[PDB]
Parts: C-alpha cells; sequence; structure tokens
C-alpha cells in the first residue's frame, strides 16, 4: 500500500493543531503497517504550478497534437511538474490531507494542488449523464483544524475547505473519506490541550483500520 | 467612487466568457459615471502573496511589536505586496470579481487574494458574540462563468467558488452583492453565443444601476 500524506500547513507538528493530530495519525499508520510506503508531499515546499497563461498555452499545443519541444522553457518546467504531481497521486491508494481554516477555506495550495491532479481523460471522463471519476480503490482521509466549531449543525454550511475537498475527491473516484476535525480551540482557549489529545486519539484509533 | 475590477481568467475578454461579460459591465459602467476611477487588478499579474512560514514570522514580529526592518528581505516583499493589496480594497468603494469555474470552485490566487484583505483589525474585528465586518458603504458584483449550470436548484450546493466568495465578503461586512452567471456554454455548446449575448445583456442593465 502507497500512501500520500499531504500536508498545508506552514508549522510544524510542534507548532501547529492539524499537523499534530497528522503526524499522530501518519505514525501510528506506519506503526500498524511497516510495510506500507508514506511519501510526505509538503505542499508549502512542492512545485505545485498554478493554471495559468503558459499552461494553457501548453495544452493547446497538445490537443493540436505537438511534443514538449513545442513548448517553452518555463511551459516545460510548469508541464512536467503538473506531470510530477498527477502521477504520483494516482498511483498511491490512500491520501492524508492536512489543512488549517484560513477565512472559511484551506490554504490556496490546496486548489492549486487539486488542479494539478484532476485532469480529463487521467482522473475523471465526460458521461451522457457528465462527468465520472477514474480512480478506484482509493480511500481518503481529510484533518482540518479550525479555530470555531463547524463539524456539524448550522455552520457546518461555511465549511467550504473540507466540503470542497470531499467534492472534488469524490469527482475523481475517491468516495471512501473519512474526516477528523480538531476544532474550537480559538473559541476555548482553556480546553484547547484536551480538544488536541482528544483528536490525536481519534487519530490514533483511525489508523489501526484505515 | 473607486471601482476595482478584479479579475482571475489567464484569457482577456477575447478567449474567455466571464472576461467578456465583466468587460462590457465595465465599458457600460464607465459610459454612465465616466468621473469614477476603475482599477484593473489582474491577479494573474499581481503580487499576491500566500500566508507561509515567511508571513507567519513577520506577523510574529509585529505581534512581539517589532519593526519592518526586524524581517528578513524576502519577508519584507510579501508583506509589502499584502500591505499594498489590502489598503487598495479597504479604500475602494466597489467590487467587480470576474472568475471562471475550474474544478467546483475559482483560481487559487483568488483565496490568496481574500487572505491578503480579510485581516483582523483592518478589515473586521472580534466582539463578544462573533467576529464582525468592518467595511461599510460596500458593493460587490461577482460575474462567474461556468461550463454546467449551477445558478439554482440541487447543484448550486457544489458553487464552492460563488458561495466562499460571498462569505467571506459578508464577513468583511460587504453584504451588498451581485450575482451574475455566465452558465451552460459547455453543457450546450450551440447556445454559447446566445448564453454570452443574454450575459452581456445583463451586465449592461446592472451597470446602470450599480
Ligand atoms: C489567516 C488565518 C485565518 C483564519 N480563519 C479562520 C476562520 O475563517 N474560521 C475559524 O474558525 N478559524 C480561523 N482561523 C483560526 C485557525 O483555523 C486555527 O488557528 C487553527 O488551529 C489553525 O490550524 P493549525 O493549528 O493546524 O495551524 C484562522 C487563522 C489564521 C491564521
Ligand atoms: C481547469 C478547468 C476546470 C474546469 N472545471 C469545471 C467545473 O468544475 N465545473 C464546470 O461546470 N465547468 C468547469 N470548467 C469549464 C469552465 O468553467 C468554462 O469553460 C468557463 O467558460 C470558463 O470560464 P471562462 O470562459 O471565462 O474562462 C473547467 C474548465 C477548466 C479549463
Ligand atoms: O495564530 S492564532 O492562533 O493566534 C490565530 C487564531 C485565529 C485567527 N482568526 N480567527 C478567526 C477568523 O479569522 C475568522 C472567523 C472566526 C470564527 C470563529 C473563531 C475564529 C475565527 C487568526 C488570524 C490571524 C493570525 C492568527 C490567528
Ligand atoms: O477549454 S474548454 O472550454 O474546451 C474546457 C471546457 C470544459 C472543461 N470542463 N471541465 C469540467 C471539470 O473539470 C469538472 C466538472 C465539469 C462539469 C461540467 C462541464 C465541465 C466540467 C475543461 C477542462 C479542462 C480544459 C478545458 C476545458
Ligand atoms: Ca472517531
Ligand atoms: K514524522
Ligand atoms: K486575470
Amino acid at each position: 500500500t502507497k500512501v500520500l500524506f499531504i500536508t498545508a500547513n506552514p508549522n510544524s507538528a510542534e507548532g501547529s493543531f492539524g499537523m499534530a493530530v497528522g503526524e499522530a495519525f501518519i505514525e501510528a499508520y506506519k506503526n500498524e503497517h511497516p510495510q506500507d510506503e508514506v511519501v510526505t508531499i509538503d505542499l508549502f515546499n512542492t512545485t505545485v504550478p498554478a493554471i495559468d497563461a503558459d499552461v494553457f498555452a501548453a495544452w493547446g499545443k497538445f490537443a493540436a497534437g505537438e511534443g514538449f519541444e513545442a513548448l517553452t522553457e518555463v511551459q516545460q518546467q510548469k508541464v512536467a511538474a503538473m506531470n510530477t504531481n498527477l502521477e504520483t497521486f494516482m498511483n498511491a491508494d490512500r491520501y492524508v490531507f492536512v489543512t488549517p481554516m484560513w477565512n472559511f477555506s484551506y490554504p490556496p495550495v490546496v486548489k492549486a494542488y487539486l488542479d494539478n491532479v484532476a485532469i480529463a481523460g487521467k482522473t475523471f471522463k465526460y458521461t451522457e449523464n457528465g462527468p465520472v471519476g477514474l480512480l478506484e480503490g482509493k480511500k481518503a482521509l481529510h484533518i482540518q483544524a479550525t479555530g470555531g466549531v463547524y463539524s456539524e449543525g448550522a455552520y457546518a454550511a461555511v465549511d467550504f475547505g473540507r466540503n470542497h475537498l470531499k467534492t472534488v475527491l469524490g469527482f475523481v473516484g475517491v468516495n471512501d473519506t473519512e474526516y477528523i476535525a480538531v476544532e474550537g480551540m480559538n473559541a476555548n482557549p482553556e480546553k484547547a490541550q484536551e480538544i488536541k489529545e482528544a483528536a490525536i486519539a481519534n487519530a490514533r484509533e483511525l489508523a489501526k483500520r484505515f
């Protein structure tokens, strides 16, 4: 089994609630499955090209059935990085995403990564009734840390990071998703440590059945 | 009246349905108010720093009450671009955003932009019972181009770019908003020219009352 541990937090497990929880998850997981390969993708230190005029131009050459040498140097560099990211995603069996909630959503590089990974003909295809995913046999976990509480109730409707990430994963075929919220630390700073510990314990149990 | 024309499309009006609608809106608007100042902010051609370890470190210094020169040169460049974006936004009276739908949301740079503009003490404050916007006297328009149809009914639940943008604007005090969908082109390519013209007329009418 190949696992991607995809993190989008500028802070380490020492200074981030999500990363402490994701770290506890991924280490309990390796312990349970010492023969599994686990690759960390730190999105703040990975090249994750934004879809821009260069990518659109590169795509036009490929659609025009042209080769890689028709691209400029920067287009080449952009496409080769997008290709790597796509190919690593497609080949792994399990995905762990760790995000903080910023302004009701995830950090911008998460959308940039999703844009690398959701590709027609590769991870989804067009159907008589509309798009369907191509990826089969995958499972995903989203661990999200949030100042307030959005995991259930009325505030769930503004949890855009979680809701959008789950939608795109389902769109590419990854309908088997798990969710861990590390929530309420800013609404109750007195309970932050126990909130963290409870989610850590939640993650370590999840590791035994993921 | 200062208008911000905030575009997130790699094509200009020539190859983007949203840009053709947004450009028509802006021309009709200038005809009605020749004295208004419209400033273009092309997010594909503007420095919009992502919040990262540098930014978190800079903010840590500002919180310690250190000065600008206690920052590394990299931190100063990111912070200076962030403050320029925040100040330009705070000072304008009108916002017109134009975005494509990519994978059920907007381009990543829109999230990076929102993260520069939603700042505690500047565009919102904490109160007893919840965060509150600080911006008054503002109006926004969102023009969104989408391949499918999401503006009403069931599929509105996955129109995450639209929904998130509205949420963040509302959080910062901009509750007076207008929305224009340019939708269904991909689902109905024989209708793309009619869809575009109908949406253009929709924009020209709004331009007279916006
Ligand atoms: C830039 C920024 C934006 C934030 N926006 C929200 C928000 O919209 N809603 C919320 O409940 N908390 C918000 N928070 C609080 C964080 O979600 C909370 O600190 C969380 O623990 C961050 O995750 P981490 O500890 O793994 O970094 C924000 C924090 C930052 C730094
Ligand atoms: C990378 C990419 C992703 C897209 N994702 C979606 C999508 O999730 N849902 C949809 O209805 N259309 C999607 N589309 C189609 C566009 O929304 C549609 O072509 C729209 O016109 C683009 O806006 P524009 O013409 O102003 O550039 C996508 C197009 C591209 C190029
Ligand atoms: O790093 S901090 O833990 O100090 C921190 C916490 C919350 C922060 N913002 N929180 C909220 C926010 O930005 C918006 C809505 C919220 C609703 C409920 C609870 C919290 C929030 C924040 C913003 C900038 C820098 C550091 C921040
Ligand atoms: O440039 S195109 O106008 O031909 C174009 C149209 C739709 C495209 N659609 N992508 C979709 C997509 O990524 C997800 C959901 C969709 C639902 C309905 C219709 C389209 C989509 C697309 C994707 C990549 C490059 C060019 C694209
Ligand atoms: Ca549990
Ligand atoms: K480790
Ligand atoms: K643009």
